[PDB]
């Protein structure tokens, strides 16, 4: 009575009376993620070192060809590509997929946890597919999630019904369901932000951080954690509780994180888990994109922590 | 031509004219690390989940059994065991090994990078082996290093002639030398500390951090990173430069990190790489321990960043 | 444009407008076979040898629980179980599955190629499921095939549309389609039989063997090969051409190979590949079983070789 | 307590007081075999099949590069190379290694068991190293053995003190000693020969085979097995008992199997295990070669079965 991702995705496709097109897409994703996981953990490196006489790029190529081979997609948006990828009519399906094939790639040389992020939209309209099909607010996501290549490889999948966590068993190449209908804690005890940008923070962020270090009601201060890889920091937030923040600063007054393939998928997982995701002014899922590589500030995590910061944001309104 | 850890270790043992006792110890360690890496990556998890037919206890049991079978050790100090472990005479060798089998075990459920830390001493006084044999300053280390289970598994080994990094190719179970004679950058641009303890920081730390966020000469502030796993944070420091700090506070008036199996091995690695490892008042390696589970404050990293902080400590003295 | 088993099985389920029940069954098989493959290649043996302080049976258990977890089966027949396994009504599906979880298990200690064999029937009737549901001639098979754990792991799947070969990539745990719509050679140059039973052969087998060693028309003699594991010998027959034989002798005047889970699946693969499978008197697929563990003589392979022996069988009629 | 090949090899090199040169050679071999096993099992095949981003040539290139880098060899003889390979002086050691990188390469497409055979000689006459250095009788071997890529990967190493079997645990990339000081049964019950050459067999062989099928004393006839892969057939002989034969015929008036890298290593293994290895007229190991690619007839296995056949040869002399 063990549940594999392949079994789960199929039972769910059957409960929803799907034609099996989204099921083929999710299955292709599972496969791409397993292939990326293997390359990240360096299987075969001995060959590069001459035993018998990139990563970001290889990841992009893997996701793009495996997804195109699903015959379920029409428009693909990648952080690595300037322009959206329109699928050849022969393999054109109805889904639009937005992804960051390898997030935190700058951490690659340090061997810190990295990951893959994706958001799936249904093409809403009937004209020739194009970039415009991707420009949907995150509220229209059919599915979203991410894979974390950390001490172990995990796939977190968020759909209308909720959030589920699948652990990769690399011995048999199968994702096993380990956590069902995951719900984030109402209040955590960890805050996560790059405090190296202190001089640049707006007054509301500055004050919140201060409340966390020197609590006015004399409660225990929060612990700090900042891996520097969104997927690692968010996954920790989901599982442990707390808050993650990447607000605006000189690094663009618009934030650093990209809306379509970084913020939306994560905001979607968070909301399905019972938490919040805001830019400080509005909910991330409601922003209407105007550019596929548009950035946006984001704050996400346990609802009580997110609301507390929102209140401060109001005080400085 | 490729160099595996196995060949490198033997070659070095040949040049040093050893009786092959330390060579066996080092081969044993390598085997234990590969075994732990496999467990950490979750191979075989499907069996816990009933495809019909604890990670730190297992790790501890792997290091202990595998080290004893090397017939090269007489005293073992584990973070997991209260008293030192005296090997039976039949299996006695001349080495004392101090290790943390799985560090960052809190971070396990969140899939954050974890690692194994070890330090190797040679039995000095030949009386019946005992706990006191482990009570040697870190300056007396023969070898030290760590295994990081991050996006990929890496083993860093430091000995008198330098520091070398070996990446694990899990396809063939062999560590390949990928970085030779490693040296840390003189000056970095990342600081790593849990600022959630700001309320309890002594003045020197407070000044240094603030100097990093608001550089007097309006230069770029340092970026911040704090994984919460020493092996991860220290490895990023060695590889990319910067400074790592875990000073004394209230909950830990003498620091949290233990001297024999966390601070010493890392201080040794940092020193051979050209960095510094201080308590703020003194070099970590010169401290003569009095308890096997003793704690110590530690600041390590690029020489220029550590020196700068030390200048500040002096100023408040 | 790579085809995985998971993709293939789904497209085929969709072309056939299945409810997705047989698709879930085939997917469970893929998973069980990957798990058996891993245990056969000895992953984890170090643990049995005390690194930190059956196979036939484990295989049976794996197939039985994974199949029962598919919710697509009602009756299971295993070589390892005296009685057929009736599925608990909660997980009862409509398929009957006959399998040998690990064939050639006596070769296990010698590390010779071994394999798994299965035949799938649709329950034909409407009363309580029972052993009687399995007693269908092989001509009523919906699907049949086998997995060979040899120098590499391969899954050969035979369905109404033909035979396809899938190679297991153990790095990503995915079966990849490597040979489509496989057809056996009309005439091969290898014969396979245990000649240690010479004294026991009937006159027709005796004469055929003689024709192969000393060809009456002076053509080159055939080469001999007999691995001793049916799946290995049959797979070689399919891929290379030729004939495989296990006729009657003192080892039961009825042959050794079991009809339901050894001969039928193989006879079915052979026929779909364009070859023949006979007991010498009748086609294997047409025999009406009377016992789930009933044995039957079998001869299979390239059509021209099988007909030649059948002619001799007639001459001695 | 567990014994890995790495530890065993070093331990034996310590007891023998070697300079560690052969120890390095043996560690190199182990690494090369693990690499070949991985390629053979087809890891990464999905890449040949375009998840977008020869086995004997590769094997040959792995053994050669990996052996040269051991700095322990001066002359290499491969089944794949016409002339002996003279290592550059910079990498010269004192050992001559004769090997078949991938034996049974015909059997590759059929996924039948394949293996690697090697024999190690010590350079006797210290003149500039050359081909003649490999032309030593098998009685002069320092070490020999083979790696079998069957259902599991095994390495059999024979040296003056005996034969030991090591099973590869692919999860941790380590060979574990599983059978110590192996000895072959005195008398077996399986004979292995390609009876497809019956027409060309000399009288002695003819009589022996017929004696196996129709034992004069009406005892049980011998079972027959002929995988077609020497490593597989010879390994089953060593492990289960019996006799393996590849005598001279017409297509091969001096046998098919080569003396330096197929017959000698196996004869050496058989002898240390308590079996016999003869040409029919003489012991294989006593033959002084005159060509590096020389062929030789070979009969090996349990002493009683081999003796019996030898008695028969004598009778027809
Ligand atoms: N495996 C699945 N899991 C959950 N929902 C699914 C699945 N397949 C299809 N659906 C749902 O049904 C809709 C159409 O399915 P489809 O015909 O495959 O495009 C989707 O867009 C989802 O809303
Ligand atoms: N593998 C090696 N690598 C570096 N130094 C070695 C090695 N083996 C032995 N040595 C050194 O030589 C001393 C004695 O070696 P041993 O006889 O093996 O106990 C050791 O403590 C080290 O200082
Ligand atoms: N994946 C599949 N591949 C080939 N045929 C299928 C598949 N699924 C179902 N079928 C066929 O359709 C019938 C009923 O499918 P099902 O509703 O799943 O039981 C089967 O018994 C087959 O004949
Ligand atoms: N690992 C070992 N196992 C068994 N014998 C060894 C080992 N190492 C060296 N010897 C033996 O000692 C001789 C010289 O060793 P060496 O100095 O390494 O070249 C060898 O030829 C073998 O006879
Ligand atoms: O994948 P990218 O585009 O290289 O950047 C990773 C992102 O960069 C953020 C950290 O940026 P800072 O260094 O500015 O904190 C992380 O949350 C995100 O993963
Ligand atoms: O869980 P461990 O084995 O005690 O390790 C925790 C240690 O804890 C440090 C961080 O602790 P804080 O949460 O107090 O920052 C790390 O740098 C060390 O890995
Ligand atoms: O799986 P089993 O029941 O142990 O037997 C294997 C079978 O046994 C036959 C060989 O039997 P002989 O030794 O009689 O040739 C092979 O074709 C079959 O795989
Ligand atoms: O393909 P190779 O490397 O030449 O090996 C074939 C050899 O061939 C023998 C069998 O050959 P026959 O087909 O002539 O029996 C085996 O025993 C040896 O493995
Ligand atoms: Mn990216
Ligand atoms: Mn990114
Ligand atoms: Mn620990
Ligand atoms: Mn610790
Ligand atoms: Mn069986
Ligand atoms: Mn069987
Ligand atoms: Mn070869
Ligand atoms: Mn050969």
């Amino acid at each position: 009575n063990i549940v594999t991702l392949t079994r789960f995705v199929m039972e769910q496709g059957r409960k929803a009376r799907g034609t099996g097109e989204m099921t083929q897409l999710l299955n292709s994703l599972c496969t791409a993620v397993k292939a990326i996981s293997t390359a990240v953990r360096k299987a075969g490196i001995a060959h590069l070192y001459g035993i018998a006489g990139k990563l970001d790029v290889l990841s992009n190529d893997l996701v793009i060809n495996v997804l195109k081979s699903s015959f379920a997609t029409c428009v693909l948006v990648t952080e690595e590509d300037k322009n959206a990828i329109i699928v050849e009519p022969e393999k054109r399906g109805k889904y639009v997929v937005c992804f960051d094939p390898l997030d935190g790639s700058s951490n690659i040389d340090c061997l810190v946890s990295i990951g893959t992020i994706f958001g799936i939209y249904r093409k809403n309209s009937t004209d020739e597919p194009s970039e415009k099909d991707a420009l949907q607010p995150g509220r229209n996501l059919v599915a979203a999630g991410y894979a974390l290549y950390g001490s172990a490889t995990m796939l977190v999948l968020a759909m209308v019904n909720g959030v589920n966590c699948f652990m990769l068993d690399p011995a048999i190449g199968e994702f096993i369901l380990v956590d069902r209908n995951v719900k984030i804690k109402k209040k955590g005890s960890i805050y996560s932000i790059n405090e190296g940008y202190a001089k640049e923070f707006d007054p509301a962020i500055t004050e919140y951080i201060q409340r966390k270090k020197f609590p006015p009601d004399n409660s225990a201060p929060y612990g700090a954690r900042y891996v520097g890889s969104m997927v690692a920091d968010v996954h920790r937030t989901l599982v442990y509780g707390g808050i993650f923040m990447y607000p605006a600063n000189k690094k663009s007054p618009k934030g650093k994180l990209r809306l379509l393939y970084e913020c939306n998928p994560m905001a979607y997982v968070m909301e399905k888990a019972g938490g919040l995701a805001t830019t400080g002014k509005e909910a991330v899922l409601d922003i209407v994109p105007t550019d596929i590589h548009q950035r946006a500030p984001i704050i996400l995590g346990s609802p009580e922590d997110v609301t507390e910061l929102l209140e401060i944001y109001q005080k400085h309104a």
